[PDB]
């Protein structure tokens, strides 16, 4: 009986962890946009790293789901590599950074709904 509440505490805990990770992805996307520093590019990359561990766990520990996951993560990392490459080349006038970030957020939020 108590092991039925235990699983509920576990589920809710992990759900609050996972929500919070979504927020940190948006919060640091938004900060990266305001000052595209090196220190912020990584609050970004890190936050998205942490987001992808938690959702893996949820999608696994539960074939169409895993297949979106594999291909969307593949997409996120490409865009993360396009983004980086363009900060490093100092291509600040074609970068389109706010929009590169709505788009990567867009994809993280699909993932969250899955």
């Amino acid at each position: 009986e108590f092991f039925d509440i235990l699983e509920d505490v576990k589920e809710d805990h992990f759900e609050k962890l996972l929500e919070e990770a979504v927020e940190e992805v948006i919060d640091s996307g938004n900060e990266l946009v305001r000052s595209p520093t090196p220190s912020n590019l990584k609050r970004y990359k890190n936050a998205i790293k942490e987001f992808l561990k938690l959702i893996e766990k949820k999608i696994y520990k539960l074939n169409s789901g895993r297949a979106r996951l594999h291909l969307v993560v593949e997409e996120v990392n490409e865009k993360l590599m396009d983004l980086t490459e363009k900060i490093m080349k100092n291509e600040w006038q074609t970068i389109n950074l706010a929009a590169r970030i709505e788009e990567i957020n867009g994809l993280i939020l699909n993932l969250y709904r899955e």
